[PDB]
């Protein structure tokens, strides 16, 4: 049992539900909230943008100190950092960027990362801005997460398309 409220269950492990991530953080307090990173940890817009702002930047201080020692992530690829006020950890997952003509089969191994946590909140990877269909993003993540994921989707609209088309 975890707190958790509200979400509608596609399959065992995953559960979808019409909100804002950072509202959703902030009451929940999850152990993990997935950000919707980029390789260089620039946390600009889209949930990004909207998780660093809510943490007052330090979210972008902490991540920039990351870059300088580390280098960028992969496509694909993760890291674990603070969560500050939102959640115990923010697991910063890099989806491809349609938009930057970056390759979607990468989707899956950016979801793969979602299995090394046991319980997350999330967005659906590669949506929004990043320029992927929302439909195949929650498709992957069905198809390959096997941890508890409460997916928090932002735009009503697709809320409601991604329930009335989910199979
Ligand atoms: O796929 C990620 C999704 C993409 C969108 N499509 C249409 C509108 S935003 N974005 C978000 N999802 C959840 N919480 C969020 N807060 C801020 C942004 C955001
Ligand atoms: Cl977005």
């Amino acid at each position: 049992v975890n707190s958790f409220s509200g979400y509608l269950k596609l399959t065992d492990n995953v559960y979808i539900k019409n909100a804002d991530i950072v509202e959703e953080a902030k009451k929940v307090k999850p152990t993990v909230v997935v950000n919707a990173a980029n390789v260089y940890l620039k946390h600009g817009g889209g949930v990004a943008g909207a998780l660093n702002k809510a943490t007052n930047n330090a979210m972008q201080v902490e991540s920039d100190d990351y870059i300088a020692t580390n280098g960028p992530l992969k496509v694909g690829g993760s890291c674990v950092l603070s969560g500050h006020n939102l959640a115990k950890h923010c697991l910063h997952v890099v989806g491809p960027n349609v938009n930057k003509g970056e390759d979607i089969q990468l989707l899956k191994s950016a979801y793969e990362n979602f299995n090394q946590h046991e319980v997350l909140l999330a967005p659906l990877l590669s949506a929004g801005i990043f320029g992927a269909d929302p439909i195949h993003s929650l498709r992957v993540c069905v198809d390959t997460v096997r941890t508890n994921v409460y997916l928090a989707v932002f735009d009503k609209n697709l809320y409601d398309k991604l329930v009335s088309s989910f199979l």
